[PDB]
């Protein structure tokens, strides 16, 4: 019994010096990530009412909190991400299956929403491709259950994952925190040469996945030199999103009416070519 | 010796009532098809000069000829497709590996370009999802070499391939044509219950590939009920693109300057929201 | 003993926009179909009582359930057919040989009436002429016993049978239904390229015969390009009607008043020229 | 090269007490006879200009002169028939293959048209069903070449041919006439016990066919006891028409437009229910 | 030894509407038939005892059974004719030469009496004048021995013999019945174009003669157009009657007294003029 | 051109002792004589105006004047026969062919009518059968032209002609009269022993025939021992009547309506059985 028309919320985030028509943004590569695995996409605006997110939550089939650079405590992004997290946790234990994806900044907020503590520390990972260093919990995991055995060996040995974060959470800072330990299964770690930090994780009891690294960049962003683009980096982006969309198909929510749908979809927006100098080749800007 | 930053051209084609800023178009799903496998895309304009096309040809790493409804003999599309075909044979013959993909109309165009003759018959395939009746020659094929065995079985038995064409070449007419028969290995057939036609083929001595069906739709088009959207149909569209792009990574062509490259890319254009009424969610219109 | 003045009822069917003198209709080609094999025809009105249909049933020699688009459960067509079907079983079981013929929508009602369930799937068969794929069971069959050999060869390989149905029963669903499996001998199947469905059948124990296709159109309908008209397509319409009318020659009912016979006969109605627009050259409408 | 949309003209004949809208008539059994063999019908009106008969002649694929009881010398029927006869002889000798069929009155008119004389004698043949007494010349013959052998045997021995004429041409008067004997191959005779008379004939060098009996009655007329209705009578009517209409599929005339076609067809007219009184169930009356 | 004053009984038959003085009738043409060949006539009454019949038989020189339409199995006519039939067989086997003549109904009754079965079929022979189709067996037959040759040739070719019967015995049924084959020499046959039947016979070993046709009508009945009246038809009636009376001359019976002879003779009755309505100019009616 | 329904007048004759309904008479044997040769008979009444005879004359096709014993000069018989004789002479000279037959008394009238004188004398001929003494002129003759040559030899050698007359014209008396001798060819003579008399004649220039004997009696009259009854005598009465009626077939008069035809015929009358007493079995008596 399945939803073969999934639609996924992707969270917008506060623009640095915000102006009308430029209050928040989404890099296009997050939209491509999901569409390529057979989902459609709805942007989730910054600074809306609790009721408004609650309407949309009940309409859409999952949410993704993208990476980026805004505050985890006082941004529109952080507030909205917080409502979805809470709504998502509520729906799942009611047996309404609703998955959540955290990427970089999104992963970092998930550690803050779950523990209630800002546990992040600097790492030299602002711009570098890395393999993954898997833990022993990987064999049992949901996230990587359908990855070809050969992609998994490639993951562990080749620099297939984009890192472009100044903050990470450390293996020790993670194990120490009671709340995180008992909530999230760690699936991979990484080192920056001095610090060993958590790189991919999934919740024991909820469809919540997070990567400190950017699975969306390998196939879709080309403006920096630390973005891997080898065939097996391309496959990695597909299989990561393929698993996530496959999670959203377990969700049966749907828009009230289909004209409502048409008006919510990312196809109403046109992104600009931000590639000549930004890290994003294209970005969507929202009032 | 590979090119891990491939750029693929996609042929625009003639709009029916050609007003300016609207003389040709590309269904965005063809762009998504290719980006998602880790290429970038350049739209190939509709009514340019042999010199202009060979300059684009010399900068790019492959071409795709999309489906559509435009004349196979007298359209801007048809003429420019001919030029690109001519140049690809020549390049390939000189050790310069350049791949060609044709979908639906492109595939139809390829039968004409290589046989020299218009060999198409009516078929009742305007909006049906079909499995592929593989031939014996799939066993050694280039195109399907990397497909997982599971997905090959799914393709033989499930309605994973979308058919939205009025014309096909029957297998009878393909076989009797000595030029097609010598040039192309047939990988699959299909039928409409009376006419048996060629559905997927690859060139024996050249990286030319072609499907009567539309691999790009499964992941990216949602407005028509004969577009398959199951997990296996989603894999299908990735694995089809993944093969084509891996072929383009064997090409070494590049742009004269990365200024000029920047001005060629599809990112320079905004597609229009066409999904309310049309078979495409998004279409790029060009002057 | 035989009846050489057989009279066969044809069932009228509900008009999409019912007015007076226009509540129901019979496409003229059904009447021509039976007349040409040497029967007379009585149209069977739609919204009548169980009781009036027995009086009509006792006077006639056969019934036929035409194709069309009306409801299989809630229509007056569906109710009246149900009554005739039951009347027919009782009668045959008591040594009163009474044959029933179903075409397109009538073949479909026959599956529902004998199985007790709706087992139909969408097929892409709205406007194509097909050969018949004969089962191994044609060799014994009643329906095809007097077809000339060459005609049977022609029918196996030439597009001689008109298909214009949105629904079918797949051979899967047929075979999984014990009641259908035990009741109907399958004489031919067809495909639309994915779905394989039953296209001709006869009951093992009852003079009940059904085609998913329209044998009546080849000789008598001219306004769509998927109706075949080669000489063997014409013989096909004659040999099909001839079999069924020779079945009716086995029933010894008669009208008790030669005066009411005179007033029930199709000759009291005049059909209108619907051919400029309709798939039907002529159509009888009834109050 | 063949015409699979044949259209055959049927001549109307003068009504005995002519009134507005009841000037001429066609018995509907002649319409049905031709439709059942896969032709469409055009009623040819009786008192029209020579340019109009020429326009109709050049549009249709054959002509039939029906039975009845109007004058062979001075009726609108006879003048129009003589025009069509002369058009057909000219067209056929010019390589434009055009068949002509004469039934009862039309057969008698053919003897007069081709001999230039009235050579008829009274015979006791109003009302009776007769076998055919085939001549030696049946063996080579065109008319009967596709009849099953067993139907030929039934024809030779069972009362399958409806006779309802007061006049015949005797075999003696036929052979004595130099023109008849040279023009027409005799296929069958019959006898009323005293007069032996020509019953079936075909022109040696022209596609001109003629029966003294009424092949169209068996399947379609039910109001007189001397109309045969056995299974093999019904096949007689089919095979007779089938042969003639296959003659018309050799003629490649077409109407000037599909609109002119539409306007000429018998579907513009509605027959009267005439069967309680007359030997015809239905009859088309024309102004 | 010869009887030159022959007296022949003609059997009366039941009126369809029995009333006093009108229970049986003889058409006068049968009396005139006999008289004109030089016989006198006694009407033979219908509802009499075996004894009354025996006494009459012994007195007369011959008997004739006329045509008409009463029952062959259950009328006064049929029972009386049976008696005479057995009496004549008995007399003739004992050298008492006694002729019997059966016309129409009489001819049919003879087939029943001698075969013991009802073997008759409908033929289209109620109103027509026919030649005789003589068998080889006429060659030395008794009936025609004294016919002039010129007359025999006219009878073979000209319509000299009056047919007005609904029933006949076919050639096939005559020759299949052993008793009839043994007993009757077939002199002529006739056909209505389908049924071939026996038209004149004579007993091999008995002076029993029969015609299915009516030789007495030609000279004496003027009420119908199918009675021949040419000169050789008049000759036919005379020679037919001449032969039968020359047979009766070989019989030597006489009446006991000449008063009884006088009371027996047709002369005691006066016929009625029935020519305005019926087929008979004059009919004798008896109580 | 002939008349094959001929109607012949027979003149009635004065009764001896006249009563009401008994003023005139005709022996039925003259009626049977003519019917037996295929004519109908009109009795011609005795005492009627010239205009009634002219009407009747113009209606009928011939006239017979019978034998008997009434005045040749002053009876109604004789006056009416004179009228008929004169009209018949006038019609014949104007090409209206009208034959007249005289028997015995009528023969004698004719000698009187054509000579203008009474030239009869006694002969011993009141009751004897005689052969004919043919003249050399019978070879020329019209009367006997169609008699079989064996009948001619019989008539000349056997007592075939009944004589029942008291008067004759001797041959001497015939030949002496210049009028008779130019008018009539003597066909036969006879002798009574002493007197040689004219017994058969026919006119050279008109169809008038006369016998002094009674051809009618041989087949029809049985009450006198000098009436011959041998098969030849029977044939004699047929061939004599046959010739006369064939003369009447050359005449084309008809009645002015069928109604009047019907009222004139002998069928309106019933004769009396006079056989116990008279030379006449049956006689019609008229008022």
């Amino acid at each position: 019994k399945t939803n073969e028309r999934p639609i996924i919320g992707v969270l917008a985030q506060d623009v640095f010096d915000p102006k009308p028509d430029r209050n928040s943004y989404i890099a296009a590569s997050y939209v491509k990530f999901l569409e390529s695995a057979g989902a459609r996409v709805v942007p989730v605006m910054i600074n809306k009412s609790e009721d408004e997110y609650s309407r949309l939550f009940k309409s859409i089939n999952g949410v993704l909190f993208p990476g980026g650079g805004v505050s985890l405590e006082s941004s529109g992004y952080s507030k909205a991400a917080g409502i979805f997290y809470r709504l998502a946790l509520e729906a799942n234990s009611n047996g309404d299956y609703f998955p959540v994806w955290g990427t970089c900044l999104g992963f970092e907020l998930l550690t803050l929403l779950t523990s209630g503590e800002l546990l992040l520390s600097h790492t030299n990972t602002s711009g570098i491709a890395l393999p993954l260093d898997f833990t022993e919990d990987v064999k049992g995991s949901r996230l990587f259950k359908e990855f070809p055995e050969e992609l998994m060996k490639s993951l562990a040995t080749e620099p297939l994952t984009e890192n472009s974060h100044q903050w990470s959470i450390t293996t020790e800072n993670f194990t120490a925190n009671k709340k995180l330990k008992k909530f999230y299964r760690v699936l991979s770690t990484n080192t920056d040469g001095y610090n060993k930090f958590v790189s991919t994780m999934e919740a024991y009891d909820f469809p919540i996945y997070a990567t400190q690294w950017h699975p969306e960049k390998n196939a879709f962003e080309w403006t920096r030199p630390y973005i891997p683009h080898t065939p097996s980096a391309i496959k990695t982006t597909f299989y990561m999103a393929n698993f996530f969309v496959n999670e959203a198909r377990k969700n049966l929510h749907s828009f009230a009416s289909t004209e409502e749908e048409e008006k919510a979809l990312i196809y109403n927006y046109k992104p600009e070519y931000t590639g000549i100098q930004s890290a994003f080749e294209q970005t969507y800007f929202f009032n």
